[PDB]
């Protein structure tokens, strides 16, 4: 697999080390991890770095909150494998109010009082900021279980649904609060075009890279909660090609959402509109998108499928 | 400008290109009704004898020109279907069927119905079981034209399932083995549905790429229903959501893989012991199509110039 030429460079947050010690410890302190096997390919996977990647320009003390979030929420979208559609829903939705901070969680269920924990610290640091990234989460978990995984869809139909299930919004709310970027309603509806050409380049790539992964898994796990559902299976059912003959095309496709970004961007700025919040925002969204083709080419959860 | 991805593929023309060329033109200036000189240029400058040696390049000599005579017609009645609606278009058709068959008389004053009757007579009194397997082929092909699911939404798979019968694959395959005198048995046509498939997308996208602006213009002039804009450029690019240009460099990276499944076809068909010396030069024939209908495709002024 070699990936065609990029104009985006990635970018890493200087502490990324420490922070990776301290939340990677944290999990595996409080985490019900079954085994030692599955500790060691834990730390592996680099849940903090992809992290760092991701927002490579957040706050010193604010990107420790964005690594515990997306690290509980990849050990649950794992947990979701093995279980159904029913029972995923259920796993979620317990969460949620729990989340919101209108439940008290069971401190003798690890997931409960971490996911607990995790919200009321960081409505401590900024309640406000905080509280914008509730909804998008949810909007994303409940995608995760969504019975449409089972149902026929075509690449657009996908694509759209994958925005909800890539955690597109979470993600976009997760970097304005873990650099403090606060935009107002107007400035957020000018770059909703953009957002959702990001959204495209972060599904399309980690489909990619984690196909494998994802294929094996389709085969030993649940047969719903691991559905295979990706862009790879299904460009390659639409244009009947084999799977990695998908991923050198569905590549180029990635290029072409760059270079569209671009273009976006250079009208936004063109008209008096790109305004220097909006421009820190842009940019964070191209240090996701590089971030996540970095690490995804990178890290060993997509490489070893043992 | 748009720059073609590397192909194995070598296009191969007929070396009696010119002199057919020059006759069958010939032919169609005298006999076909131009509304004016300007038409009559333009209809030169497409080389309509040109791609059909580019589509069977190792025809027989003899029989090479009843090729470039059927499917310069079929282009120009493809063109009139644009002005025309469904059910005007449909009518245009049928009432040339029975005339193709030989059934019915042609009205000498209608250059359309005279010519296609003279055609598929000289064509039968060459090689009357051969000319006659083409016939249902070209039928299949005339009453997909004016099919009323043009009118309809359509993805990526399902496009490229109708256009199987839209961009005439049977009746090419047809034609090529009877300008050929390539005759196949009822097995060994079943062992080659699934090339023939794989072939039928690359002759349909290639296509579509480089016609896409007349088309885009005939969609805003032409009629609305026969002018109406059905192509893989427009699908992908709402699909992608992008632009038309970066759909085709998508398309055509996807139009080499499937190059490469054709070569994989054909290997794995010789591994089986299927490959009979009929069925090589066939999946031959087929790539010489493929090939001959991008470099066409890439030079014609039919596309070029709208
Ligand atoms: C931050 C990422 C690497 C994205 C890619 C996949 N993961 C899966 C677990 C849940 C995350 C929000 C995400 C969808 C984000
Ligand atoms: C021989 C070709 C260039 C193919 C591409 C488009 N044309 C349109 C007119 C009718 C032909 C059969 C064809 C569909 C074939
Ligand atoms: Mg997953
Ligand atoms: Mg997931
Ligand atoms: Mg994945
Ligand atoms: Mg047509
Ligand atoms: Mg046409
Ligand atoms: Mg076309």
């Amino acid at each position: 697999l070699e990936p065609p030429p990029s104009t985006f460079q990635p970018l890493c947050h200087p502490l990324v080390e420490e922070v990776s010690k301290e939340v990677d410890g944290y999990f595996l302190q409080h985490w019900n991890f079954p085994n030692e096997k599955a500790r060691k390919k834990f730390v592996a996977a680099g849940f903090s770095r992809v992290t760092c990647l991701y927002f490579p320009k957040a706050l010193d003390d604010r990107i420790h909150f964005a690594c515990r979030l997306l690290t509980v929420l990849f050990l649950i979208d794992d947990l979701l494998e093995y279980m159904s559609f029913e029972e995923g829903s259920a796993y979620n939705e317990k969460l949620i109010p729990i989340s919101r901070g209108d439940v008290l969680p069971d401190r003798s269920i690890p997931v409960e009082y971490i996911i607990y924990d995790l919200w009321e610290s960081m409505r401590a640091h900024d309640r406000e900021m905080a509280d914008e990234i509730l909804e998008p989460v949810f909007l994303f978990m409940r995608a995760q279980t969504d019975r449409t995984r089972a149902r026929p869809m075509g690449l657009g139909g996908y694509l759209e649904y994958r925005e909800r299930d890539v955690g597109k919004e979470l993600l976009a709310a997760l970097m304005r609060f873990s650099m403090g970027l606060k935009l107002s309603p107007s400035e957020l509806q000018r770059v909703r075009e953009i957002d959702a050409n990001c959204s495209k380049h972060l599904s399309v790539v980690n489909d990619i890279y984690s196909y494998e992964k994802e294929l094996y898994t389709s085969k030993t796990a649940h047969s719903e909660g691991g559905i295979l559902c990706t862009s790879v299976q299904i460009l390659a059912q639409e244009a009947d090609v084999t799977a990695e003959a998908a991923k050198r095309v569905l590549f180029v496709m990635c290029r072409e959402w760059e270079l569209r970004h671009q273009l976006l961007v250079a009208r936004l700025s063109a008209e008096g509109l790109e305004t220097p919040g909006l421009a820190a925002y842009v940019e964070g969204l191209e240090y996701q998108m590089s971030g996540n083709e970095l690490w995804a080419q990178t890290t060993l959860r997509y490489s070893v499928v043992v």
